[PDB]
This record gives C-alpha cells, sequence and structure tokens, in this order.
C-alpha cells in the first residue's frame, strides 16, 4: 500500500505602504518666485517647471510579487 | 492500493498601500510666482508648467502579482 | 508500506513601509527665489526646475518579492 | 492498540474599539453660560455641574472575555 | 498499547481600544461661565465643578480576562 | 506500554490601549470664568474644582488578566 497527503497551508502576509503616510505640514510657506528671461535661443526640447510650493509622491515602486509552485509527482 | 490527497490551503494575503495616505495639510500657502519673458527662441518640442501651489500624487507602482502552478503528476 | 505526510506550514509576514511616514513639519518656510537670465544659448536638451519650497517623496523601492516551491517526488 | 491525537488550534480574533474614535470637531462653540442662585437650602447631597462646552468619552464596558476548557478523559 | 498525544495549540489575539482615539478637536471653544451664589445652605456634601471647556476620557471598562484550562486525565 | 506526549502550545497574545490616544488638539480654549460666592453656609464635606480649561483622562479600568490551568493527572 501508498498513501500521500499534501496539505501545505499558507496563512502568510506580503503587504507595502509606499509613498507618503500618515504625516503632518502645518503651515507650510513657499515665498516669493521670480523669473525673468531675455534673448534666450534653444536647439533641444525644453522641459521647464516654476512654483511656490511643490509638494510631489511618485511611487514608482511598493508593488507585491508572489510566485508559487507545488508539483507532486508520482512514478 | 494508492492513495493521493492533494489538498494545499491558500488563506494568504497581500497588499499594497501606495500613494499618499492619511497625511493632514493645514493652510498650506503657495507664494506670488511671476513669470516674464522676452525675445526668446525654441526649435524643439516646448513642456511647461506656472503655478503657486501643486499638491500631486502619481503612482505607477503598488500593482500586485500573484502567479500560481499546481501539478499533481501519476505515471 | 508506505505514507508520506507533507504540511509544511506558513504563517510568515513581509513588510515594507518606504517613504516619508509619521512626520510632523511646522511652518516650514521657502525664501524669495529670483532667477534673472540673459544672452543664454543652449545645444542640449533643457530640464528646469525653479521654486520657493519642494516638498518631495520618491519611492522606486519598497517592492516585495516572494518565490515558494514545493516538489514531493515519488519513485 | 489505541492512538489518541488531541490537536485544536485556535487562530480567533476579539476585538473591542468602544467610545469615540476617528471623530473631527471644526469649531464647536460652547455659549455663554449665567447661573444666578440666591436663598436656595438643601437637607441632602448636591452634585453639581456647570460648563459653556462638555466633551465626555465614558467607556464602562468594552472589555473582553475568554472561558477556553479542554479535559481529554481515558478510562 | 496506549498513546496519548495532546497538543492544543493557540494563536488566537484579544484586543480593547477603549476611550478617545484618533479625533481631531481643531479650535474647540468654551465660552464665559458666570456662576453668582447668594445666601445659600447646605446641610450635608458638596460636590461642585465650574469650567469653560471640559474634555474628559473615563475607561472603568476595557478591561481583558482570559481563562484557560488543560486537564488530561488517566485511568 | 504508555505513552503520554503533553505539549500544549500558547502564541496568543492579549492587549488593551486604553484612555486617549494619537488624538489632535488645534488651539482649543477656554473661556473666562467668574464665581462670586457670598453669605454661603456648609455643614458637611465640600469638594470643589474652578478652571478655565480641563483635559482628563482616568483608567481605572484597562487591565489584563490571564489564568492558565494544567492538570496532566495519572492513575
Amino acid at each position: 500500500s501508498v498513501q500521500i497527503v499534501y496539505k501545505p497551508v499558507d496563512l502568510s502576509k506580503v503587504t507595502s505602504k509606499c509613498g507618503s503616510l500618515g504625516n503632518i505640514h502645518h503651515k507650510p510657506g513657499g515665498g516669493q518666485v521670480e523669473v525673468k528671461s531675455e534673448k534666450l535661443d534653444f536647439k533641444d526640447r525644453v522641459q521647464s517647471k516654476i512654483g511656490s510650493l511643490d509638494n510631489i509622491t511618485h511611487v514608482p515602486g511598493g508593488g507585491n510579487k508572489k510566485i508559487e509552485t507545488h508539483k507532486l509527482t508520482f512514478r
């Protein structure tokens, strides 16, 4: 006689908390911004940002990836 | 005689909390922004942003990916 | 006679908390910013940022990756 | 021959969240309270409270009680 | 022959979160309280409280109580 | 022959988080309290409190209690 019992159990947790969480910002204050430009020249792509206060959260990450394999094989 | 019992159990959790979460902003204040331009020239694509206050959340990430395989095989 | 019992149990946690968490910022204050530009020339991509206060959280990381294998084999 | 295996598993949760939780109160404003008392008589206990704004959380409850008994008995 | 295996497992949680939790109060404002008392008489205990703004959290409760019994008994 | 393997496992958690926790109070304001008392009489104990602002946390409770009896008994 042969008996095989195959009963792996998974109760595990996987978790990511990525970015800005639970922070307090109280009266954050951008000052005056002046940009003055004259007679400039450009011969390729210009990417420009101007501003008094920028608050930015950027999250390419925090991804979860679970790979699981089971392979009971007999004779 | 042969007996195979194949009863893997999955109760596992996967979670992502990506971006800006639970934050408090109290009276965030952008200042005056002045941009002045004269006699400029451009010969390729211009991307421009101007503003007093920018609050931004960008999340390309936070994706969950579960891949699972079972392969009971006999003779 | 043969009896095989295969019962691995997983109760594990995997966790990441990446970025800015639980911080307090009280009256953070950007100063006056003045940019004055004249007769500049550019032959390349221009990437430009100007601003009084920038608060930035960038998280490419904090990803979780679990790879798990089971391979009971008989004769 | 006799074999007895006694392996109850407990993974249970018990939880109470009693009182005031997660509320927001914005500018709650008690009015003017004026009490004028004259020529009174009291012949037993006086218990007295006077006030403009009261926030009160009282929790006599929210208790958790787990009673667990195991009694394997043989002949 | 006799074999007894007695291996009960407890992984359970018990938790209480009793009182005032995670609340936000923004500018809560008690008003003026005026008490004027004249020619009064008292012939037993006086308990008295007067005040403009009261925040009170009182927790006689929230207790956790685990009672656990094991009584393997043989012949 | 007789064999007894008494090996119970406890991995359980017990926890109380009683009182005031994680709250935010921004500029809480008691108003003016005026008490004027004239020609009074008291013939037993006086307990008295007067004040503009109170913040009271009182926790007679929140206790954790565990009782755990093991009684392997043989012939």
